[PDB]
């Protein structure tokens, strides 16, 4: 695109190949609660926020919001959990796809509602020189998370930009619907296990099998 | 059946309130500069009126609404809404409510509206249905539909478990919402959209009125 | 509607509960066979005749269509499969929808490419006076079968009818589909396994959960 | 990889000729009195001719055309056709076939296709890529896509088995005969249909234009 100013990355599963973590936390802290959270639907709410993946299980199954101690307490056991595997590795792409972007001239954000600390502070080793931190947005920052578009507008906001200067690049149909809610040419890489149907039901305007296929294809759909 | 309580939507479930609704918010968002159309008004059925005017701003405007732009709209909004003749009982609505007393389960209402003329026009519209107690509107809830909140609250307010109650509704949303809650949730697609829609959203049945669902009600009880 | 003549019944699974046999039949003749034709799948293309559901199973495996002699072999194995299992009951509500559909001054129809001769030739035991043999669509009549609208087509043709003077009754997407493109009003009832979406999907313009409940609303939807 | 073919479809991948294809359908069938949309007319992409014009009879006439009038509808279609500016090559199918005969790959093409002046300008087009024996065309089927028939076809004159083959396709019929003939089908949306149309129809992956599959292709290959 020719108005284009700025490109908004998600981290978990676009970033980071944090997703088989995330999922098997989420699955087995809620499994040794007596809850019930599956791997696959963990994937279908992969872009909720801590609290609000916690409330959706207590408001099924339970008849009742989490009260915010048990929201901080199972956050906190899931994020030990998820740091007992060895630390998520960069998905393949992302490092070249943001090397192209910035050589373009174009901004790189991070946009996540995650609150896992790990990972947000491994961004900058992982990705040296592309990201600004007045130009993130992550759990630190967002009151609701996606697929609310606040976050991405928060992001916008960030960036001096209008919604029709940026893409987005997301990987979960709760992210992409975020994306599109917010106005903004939203890219889907279908990373997980769920049917790309799902990620171009939400909104998504191109959808790519991996963030590798993405960067080869980057300089065509730019033209 | 552990059946104990039905739990009724307003809007398009017991009122022909809909083609009043969506008129109303799309020209309301009209007069601002702002395109709803009256098939997204439709899409967002079930929200909260702070909420419509919230996501319409944050798509179309970077931004979310001020509260006193939110209270300036929706006033906007009721007052046309009201300028209407006023809206009539959806057939079967009232035969079905008859059905289900009949058959010694409670009644209850769940709705993020705040539209008074509807509200106090329940009792006059379903004389010896519904309880105040036992009714959940804009004026209980944080966030409404699709948050399964209200029909929370609606099971707290019955002293009911979700697997003791059954919810009726017309709406992508709302279904969500009662979905969302762990309870039942009978889809009657009321409005102009694919019943698709409200399958996606977790509808257990789905019918085409509430006319069928009345005839349909003792066989799908059994 | 002011305009109704006819209504057009699908036999498996709308008059007769069959298809629990049919779809456990196909699963285990094609497994003696070693080939694979889960009992989902078998549901999934409810509606074929006999020779398209076997060549679905050879074009996709087998890299070929099955001979003639194949098919015939394979659906007789199918067929006395179907037959050893205690002889399938009506559906609930079909005896009495029909009931009301003469009672209507409406001339009921049965459309179907089955060749399961046991279940045909129980049509009049189970259903007295409802059906006219000249208006009546079987294997014997039908070339191609469901989803291709030809059977339905040919029941109006024998009917002497237009299709606005005809509602289709049907429980399958493949035999949505062929009354849909026959451009006939179609009602389908889920009385199978299958998420209801498939139906509308295949352009049914009313969905019931059942036969029973079909039947209670009858009155309702014709006026 | 056991990779040793890739099947292309020739509208919409080879040649951009959809346009023509689609507005010469809707409107021969207008001047027959039938309504046949340029939508519609990319939905049934993939068809024979004659399985077009059945079908469109089926619906709107009640029965099927008689073998005169097929001749003659696709007659009055294919001189159509023909008066429009001939179709120029899709973006990245050059240089996509190319990598493939770079690769060890056999080119094949697959389809339903009868329309000469496309058929005959394959060579001109694609130089060195593709031959006789290796292709089907409607001359080659009976039924046509969506019977997987023309890929078994293709499979045989090959001597491939389907997991030696990857079907390139554009549209819902076609891909729908590729996966039904066992191949791994990689969908390209290059017409105004939704892609959740192409994953329906069963692609294994799906990419929006021939020149981002063409830039994809040696990492999907890995
Ligand atoms: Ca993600
Ligand atoms: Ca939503
Ligand atoms: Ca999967
Ligand atoms: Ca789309
Ligand atoms: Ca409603
Ligand atoms: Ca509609
Ligand atoms: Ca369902
Ligand atoms: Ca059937
Ligand atoms: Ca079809
Ligand atoms: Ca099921
Ligand atoms: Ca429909
Ligand atoms: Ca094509
Ligand atoms: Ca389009
Ligand atoms: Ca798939
Ligand atoms: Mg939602
Ligand atoms: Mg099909």
């Amino acid at each position: 695109r020719k108005k284009l100013k700025a490109v908004l990355f998600d981290m978990d599963g676009v970033l980071f190949n944090s997703m088989p973590y995330h999922s098997e936390a989420w699955h087995q802290v809620m499994k040794t609660h007596g809850l019930d959270l599956s791997r696959e639907e963990a994937y279908m709410h992969e872009g909720r926020t801590g609290a609000s993946t916690i409330n959706i299980v207590f408001q099924r199954e339970l008849g009742k919001e989490a009260t915010q101690e048990e929201i901080e307490s199972i956050y906190h056991e899931k994020s030990i959990l998820f740091n007992s595997y060895p630390e998520a590795e960069r998905m393949p792409g992302a490092w070249e796809l943001l090397q192209k972007v910035k050589s373009e001239g174009l901004t790189p954000m991070v946009v996540t509602g995650s609150g896992q600390l790990s990972l947000l502070e491994r961004l900058e080793h992982n990705f040296p020189g592309m990201f600004h931190k007045e130009l993130m947005v992550t759990a630190f920052d967002v009151k609701y998370g996606k697929p609310n578009p606040e976050p991405y507008l928060m992001a916008l906001k960030k960036g001096g930009l209008k919604a029709d200067e940026a893409v987005v690049i997301e990987n979960a149909p709760l992210g992409v619907e975020a994306g599109h809610k917010a106005g903004i040419f939203t890219i889907a890489v279908n990373t997980g296990p769920l049917d790309g149907q799902v990620l171009l039901d939400a909104g998504a305007d191109l959808l790519f099998p991996s963030m590798q296929t993405l960067c080869d294809s980057w300089d065509t759909i730019m033209l």
